[PDB]
């Protein structure tokens, strides 16, 4: 089903950039940045914003973003994108 | 032209709107609409389990699931899908 394919895409995208350096299930900054710039063009602004973004997602604090912390991100970006396209104008 | 990640996110939002706009508030899932979503979008869903899924997701207690509460479901399911692999 469409929903199931979508969650499959979220998993596959994560590992497509998570499996490039070191632990193939955790995103280091080079992999997080790679995911952000390639999958979310324009999400970064403002002096290095990439540091801020792992600082917020790295919940346990090991310097890498795993799947659950990455899902915390996808969720917030999904709800904001929804409010932007689905308002009782 | 969105990215693969972006396309997938759109699908989630679209799926929710696909069942949310059937009756009542076009931006909230009623009990009947929630049943419809589970049965069509989750190939494994067995079944009153919908009541459980309602009381579990209805954080604010209005009797309907809005988007912010439906993402709680999608997120929990996504990590659960990832565990299964
Ligand atoms: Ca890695
Ligand atoms: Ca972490
Ligand atoms: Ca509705
Ligand atoms: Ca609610």
């Amino acid at each position: 089903s469409e929903l199931e394919t979508a969650m499959e895409t979220l998993i596959n995208v994560f590992h497509a950039h998570s499996g490039k350096e070191g632990d193939k299930y955790k995103l280091s900054k080079k992999e997080l940045k790679e995911l952000l710039q390639t999958e979310l063009s324009g999400f970064l602004d403002a002096v290095d914003a990439v540091d801020k973004v792992m600082k917020e997602l790295d919940e346990n604090g090991d310097g890498e973003v795993d799947f659950q912390e990455y899902v915390v991100l996808v969720a917030a970006l999904t709800v904001a994108c929804n409010n932007f396209f689905w308002e009782n104008s």
